[PDB]
């Protein structure tokens, strides 16, 4: 019987009440409840007991099934019998906003459970609670460890969480749930790109640019991701950085939204791999025009199947041939000369210092085939 004095806060009401410091957090409540008017205001499960701290993040609920001397509490420390429901404005899928009702003691996951429940989703596993804004200032991240509560994260009342359903993707090629292999083919793809031997449009450079910098910077943040915040030398082919990229980029990068890493880089390999230029081997090449001493530049690409002729400025193919129409190449030290037969009328010649380079190359895929 060596009891614990506290002072009991309740609205306005401060009443100091004696407790054994082995009384349960459950017997506590009962006791404040038979004594303060007040704290009748709502049921027994809409309210607890709360320590409260001048950082909201540090005030801590008291779980039912302890004792009061776990807490470590002292004669003289101050108690809130306080309201554990709180708002909670969730965006959904459709975009729109619901507020809902949520007890501020519990863990995101516990959150995230009695959300689905609400809006009859059948498995909350295959979903999470991402923050909208990430306070950079506090270590406040847009990812939210669905182990630890709202409070103790930062996540003031008029903040939303967006409803995500997580990301899983596979097939021959790629796997979302191999990271490893998965950025050695990022890697690859945007290396390709980035330097060159894979030739895309300046449209489609600037769509692997806002996943480049959504995989390298997370969701866009205009706050953050503002004019000259880019090098564009390292998220662009050399070729367009003349161009206003920037303005470009950034649309992108705010189009994908709060879209993971993974699924980002998943999005960039499927997007280079859609393109007809993919594991296409190009030769920057000039065609020399009639009468006239200008040479017109043009990329000529090389596959085991194909070979085309890719416009230089907007990378369209304008020609392509199958190799199996190839009659006879030739190669000299200033050109490259392709004889079609009958499937052309004209050889196709062009201006190159690689001409053996593009024979050798040729040479080897016709002989495969026959």
């Amino acid at each position: 019987m060596v009891a614990l004095s506290l002072k009991i806060s309740i609205g306005n009401v401060v009443k100091t009440m004696q407790f054994e410091p082995s009384t349960m957090v459950y017997d506590a409540c009962r006791m404040i409840r038979e004594r303060i008017p007040e704290a009748l205001a709502g049921p027994p499960n809409d309210f607890g007991l709360f320590l409260s701290d001048d950082d909201p993040k540090k005030g801590i609920w008291l779980e039912a099934g302890k004792a009061l001397d776990y807490y470590m509490l002292r004669n003289g420390d101050t108690m809130e019998y306080r309201k554990k429901q709180r708002p909670l404005k969730i965006r959904m899928l459709d975009g729109t906003v619901k507020t809902i009702m949520v007890d501020d003691s519990k863990t995101v996951t516990d959150m995230l459970m009695t959300i689905c429940a609400r809006i009859g989703i059948t498995n909350h596993d295959e979903y999470s609670l991402v923050r909208e804004l990430m306070e950079e200032k506090k270590d406040e991240l847009n990812w939210l460890d669905h182990g630890r509560t709202l409070r103790e994260q930062g996540v003031e009342e008029h903040e939303t969480l967006l409803l995500r359903r997580k990301f899983f993707y596979s097939d021959q090629n790629v796997d979302s749930r191999d990271p490893v292999q998965l950025n050695l083919l990022y890697v690859q793809a945007r290396d390709d790109i980035l330097n060159g031997s894979h030739p895309v449009s300046f449209d489609k450079a600037c769509e692997f640019a806002g996943f480049q910098c959504q995989i390298q910077f997370g969701p866009h943040n205009e706050q953050k991701h503002k004019a000259g915040f880019l090098d564009l030398k390292d998220f662009l082919p050399k070729e367009y950085v003349k161009q206003k990229g920037e303005r470009k980029i950034f649309q992108a990068h705010k189009n994908c939204g709060q879209m993971s890493e993974i699924e980002a880089k998943v999005r960039y390999v499927k997007l280079a791999r859609s393109l007809k230029t993919y594991g296409v081997s190009f030769f920057l090449v000039k065609e020399k025009m009639k009468g006239k001493n200008k040479l017109v530049p043009r990329l000529l690409g090389i596959t085991k199947e194909c070979v085309m002729r890719v416009d230089e400025k907007t990378k369209e193919v304008i020609q392509e041939w199958s190799l199996t129409n190839i009659k006879r190449w030739a190669a000299s030290p200033k050109s490259f000369t392709l004889d079609f037969g009958d499937y052309q009328d004209g050889y196709y010649s062009v201006q190159t210092t690689e001409g053996e380079q593009i024979a050798q190359l040729i040479a080897g895929y016709i002989d495969i085939i026959l």
